[PDB]
């Protein structure tokens, strides 16, 4: 299939609903290359449940972690690397009050080229154990040979993106990737790389991230449809920023605006948000901790009330992952009918200035607080107009390179009048979870 879009592993659901799902020591096998060194992006670090997912013959490979810990926490980080000589750790820069270095990716370095891995978990166990994730898996990228001028580069731009990604960090330990991956040809890539560095970007650099980056990609490789304004925009994730005391301070005017671009041209569109009940989170397969990885707290949530009306439950029998609670996150554009997409997003971005951007400077600022990265399918990178979705995740449809696998059911069911978002910091003692117990933070 053309997508290259996969869930993780879920453990304790019926085969066919793992069957072509990737587990961590999957990706690190043999199979997918022979490693040569490795740099994994990410936000919360196992060290020694990581290293025992890599196959036994690679674990002395180089492995850099890139993280943006810092005092106390970057001390921790480091004492659980201190037993691998092999690792070498990257702090990256935040330079912004209240940002997080959350990008997941995967550099993967072998003697038959490179890939690159983009996806949604933290490197600990339970982030791949009973939740619904996302990976997107690069080709297999091959190396230029020694004396061949040739860009490498692909139709979205994809290898000066990330690149340019990577030379945000002015980090040493990266420019040495940035160098591996100059000498590797990504000309087949048919995403486009969507990230965001923090900074206050004005003027030539304000759609290089965030959501004026997707706005600017959408503006330039979409085309607008008769009764666009009929298309929803869905968005799905797993937290929760500060969003405003009403949706005109970000969500339904800098945010909605830029989600609802399509082409070039110069609103009454819907907006779904999917974001888990307490009930979801109560009958999940993790139970109640499961809402330890959905970190809304009631200080916040009890500003923006509004927001919850916007609200829609998890569920994703076309995946069989109903009961796995999502630590994807994704945002799209259906039809009205919910039967095709106008675009598909993956990324490590909550719904959160933080990791969107927010516009200051009477406008002409976008100003970002964190790290994030996802990919964007476009269905003018496959030569096609729309995206027919996949009625069932992992079955076999008729059309696999025209067919994309959505991982949820649509259309979205809004939450009923006796739900509630999860909030991880309140109690909940009305109804035991799946493994009989309470939740008393």
């Amino acid at each position: 299939n053309p997508f290259q879009f996969y869930l993780t592993r879920v453990s304790g659901v019926k085969p066919k609903y793992n069957s072509g799902a990737l587990h961590i020591k999957d990706i690190l096998s043999p199979l997918f290359g022979t490693l040569v060194s490795s740099a994994q992006f990410n936000y919360c670090f196992d060290v020694d449940w990581l290293v025992k997912q890599y196959p036994p013959e690679f674990r002395k490979k180089p492995i850099l972690l890139v993280h943006g810990d810092k005092r106390e926490a970057k001390a921790h980080l480091h004492a659980q690397a201190k037993p691998y000589e092999n690792i070498s750790l990257c702090q990256a820069k935040l330079d912004i009050a209240f940002g997080t270095h959350h990008t997941k990716m995967m550099l993967l370095l072998y003697e038959e080229g490179l890939r690159v891995v983009i996806h949604t978990s933290n490197l600990i166990h339970a982030d791949w154990h009973q939740k619904t994730q996302g990976i997107w898996l690069s080709p297999l990228y091959p190396r230029i040979a020694d004396g061949t001028h040739k860009s490498g580069e692909s139709p979205t731009h994809f290898k000066a993106d990330l690149i340019s990604y990577l030379m945000a960090y002015n980090a040493p330990s990266l420019k040495e990737w940035i160098d591996v991956i100059h000498k590797h040809d990504l000309s087949e890539t048919n995403v486009y790389l969507i990230g965001s560095t923090p900074g206050r970007f004005q003027g030539s650099q304000k759609d290089n991230w965030g959501h004026f980056r997707l706005k600017k990609l959408l503006k330039d490789h979409a085309s607008s449809m008769p009764n666009a304004e009929s298309w929803p925009v869905v968005g799905q994730f797993s937290s929760v920023g500060s969003l405003g005391a009403d949706e005109s301070k970000w969500l339904c005017s800098e945010f909605k605006e830029s989600m609802l671009t399509l082409g070039k041209e110069s609103s009454s569109v819907p907006l779904y948000l999917i974001y888990p009940s307490v009930e979801n989170v109560r009958t999940s397969l993790e139970g109640y901790p499961a809402g330890g990885s959905l970190p809304y707290s009631i200080q916040t949530a009890e500003k923006q009330n509004w927001l919850h009306s916007y609200f829609h439950k998890w569920s994703a029998e076309t995946s069989g992952r109903s009961n796995a609670m999502p630590h994807i996150k994704t945002y799209m554009r259906p039809s009205p009918d919910f039967s095709k997409i106008a675009w598909f997003l993956v990324t490590s971005a909550n719904l959160s200035k933080a990791a969107w951007g927010a516009l200051e400077k009477n406008g002409t600022q976008l100003m970002i607080r964190s790290y994030e990265l996802g990919v964007l399918f476009l269905p003018s990178a496959f030569g096609l107009d729309s995206f027919k979705v996949k009625q069932k995740f992992f079955a076999g449809s008729q059309e696999p390179m025209a067919t994309f696998p959505v991982p949820y059911d649509l259309p979205p069911e809004l939450y009923g009048s006796k739900d509630r978002p999860w909030i991880w910091n309140i109690p909940y003692v009305k109804a035991p979870d799946t493994h009989g117990n309470m939740w008393v933070p």
